[PDB]
């Protein structure tokens, strides 16, 4: 099938988070993209080159769509060419501060659908994998989501997200505030969406959602939320969509349209447009 | 030191523990309520608890003790000057009835209302963290040191939600967490444990952790960590840390602690030693 390009992932995703491991250990430089909170280091941008000529070499024919390649220019259009979808660090924040969740993720797809998804967690050696149809496992764990379906019994998790608008602070706050005063048992956040949607697939947490995601945070991850048993669906209550920058990854559909009645939307610019 | 031994001991206890947590978080569970509807415990809270000051008791029998549920059994929560080993069975049981992976046994030990040794074992992680007044905060054998950020702009945050429901408190709670993430903060994380926040503060993973509405066992073990691997403990109002208070700021220094102090609103809560 996609098995021998998937066993590549694996491999790649292993030899990147290596380069991370031996760089969370050393000096950083950090260096801002958008605002001062949205952050990027030399070890962001050489994983993603290593990444993308590794696959190029070997796959010549194939898309790709890249973080720190978009921020060089790249567009972010999915066509239904295969296409590696490439967090090179997913958890820069965390990864400058070695706070120890730390994930590079990569989902490929064929013809706009997700073939596979591999999400390493470097610093805890965790390598979560997935592939269509044929289960979601964490280092030879098969994985299961959670059975919970009464909301008031459910733990979450979410991020508070890049922005520092007050506007969209506020309405992040009270997303999560809705939320809470349900309530819910709690709630989580480790710093990282692709890590986040892994916790969901363990069934350790019972739901994500978050907004302002990007493409390359919840490619790797969605599937193996899917194949672990989970749904993905827009915060809207709409279908999922890569390119929305809108998430809700969860155990079942019951909690999963219980979050997105309590989220009020924030406007957000697709990463299929200008 | 005489409270070496204890120390060891206590070392020997938590791991102990531990070992009882990470084979009960695997199996099915029966969850029960204390004070709400979203405050948990466990059988395995409880027997833990049991088996920690049971085994104390055996080899201290003078020494006093301070536990969760031996609190919510109506034991009273006041810290003389007498040797007294405060537990935390299981600090994070959500996490644990959900499998969240961050569980801690947390023990700390006061004489004259100080703490002298503290021991946290995160049992899923299987990192031990211990520190003795003096002789600096480890985790499996590696000495800690908290990060050098003076710099609240470039800084990350842990605190947790609480267990509160009440609209306002609620309110209170994420009207502080907005002020300082608009400082603007790199960021702010939760793993879902009080003891856990404060030894990743100790690690340097993350530069400062403030809560209020913990209890005395919730950082009783970690604070000294997070001392002796070189960081500060203070109240939220920048005053002196106050064990009993159900306050805290640890942080890596005093800079970023008092800048936390500067845009906190206090949350009223009845303190540890009151009825
Ligand atoms: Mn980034
Ligand atoms: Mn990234
Ligand atoms: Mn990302
Ligand atoms: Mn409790
Ligand atoms: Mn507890
Ligand atoms: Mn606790």
């Amino acid at each position: 099938p996609w098995q021998e390009c998937m066993d590549y992932a694996v491999t790649l995703a292993r030899q990147a988070g290596e380069v991370v491991c031996e760089a969370i250990k050393n000096e950083m430089n950090v260096m801002l993209k958008s605002s001062p909170v949205d952050l990027v280091t030399a070890t962001d941008q050489k994983v993603e080159k290593m990444l993308i000529s590794s696959i190029k070499e070997k796959y010549p024919s194939h898309s790709f769509i890249g973080e720190e390649s978009v921020a060089a220019g790249e567009k972010s259009i999915l066509t239904d060419n295969p296409t590696w979808i490439i967090d090179p660090i997913d958890g820069t924040t965390n990864f400058v501060h070695r706070f120890p969740f730390v994930a590079v993720s990569i989902g490929f797809a064929v013809n706009k659908k997700i073939e596979f998804g591999v999400v390493y967690s470097c610093v805890e050696g965790k390598m979560y994998t997935a592939r269509k149809g044929k289960g979601a496992f964490c280092n030879g764990q098969k994985l299961q989501v959670s059975q919970q379906e009464d909301i008031t019994k459910s733990l979450l998790v979410t991020e508070l997200g890049s922005s520092r608008t007050p506007e969209t602070v506020r309405m992040v706050l009270s997303n999560m505030e809705k939320l809470f005063c349900i309530p819910v048992h709690g709630i989580r956040s480790v710093g990282t969406a692709a890590v986040n949607m892994c916790l969901v697939a363990t069934g350790g947490a019972d739901a994500y959602y978050e907004m302002g995601i990007h493409c390359w945070d919840v490619a790797g991850a969605g599937i193996i939320v899917t194949e672990a048993g989970g749904v993905l669906m827009d915060v809207t209550g709409g279908p999922f969509d890569l390119m929305s920058r809108r998430v809700i990854a969860a155990n079942n559909r019951i909690l999963a349209e219980r979050i997105a009645k309590e989220i009020q939307v924030i406007p957000l610019q697709r990463d299929d447009e200008d």
